[PDB]
DNA sequence: GCCAACGTTGGC
DNA sequence: GCCAACGTTGGC
């Protein structure tokens, strides 16, 4: 839907945790105000744009 | 009950 | 139209 499931963002498991969506989560201390999946995992076929 | 990450929205 | 922010809820 928003995931192809065979590109290589679709198969990645692991947050990049550099890219401004990952500084965001709490789990790399960020405050979750943005709350998208990490850069890498952007569907690079079904992602919207400015999420890749 | 929590949570990942989606779709929607307000302010620009 | 963009995008920061956040309500939402399927899945756990
Ligand atoms: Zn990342
Ligand atoms: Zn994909």
């Amino acid at each position: 839907a928003r995931m192809c499931g065979e590109c290589e963002a679709c198969r990645r498991t692991e947050d990049c945790g550099h890219c401004d969506f990952c500084r965001d989560m709490k789990k790399f201390g960020g405050p979750n105000k943005i709350r998208q999946k990490c850069r890498l995992r952007q569907c690079q076929l079904r992602a919207r744009e400015s999420y890749k």
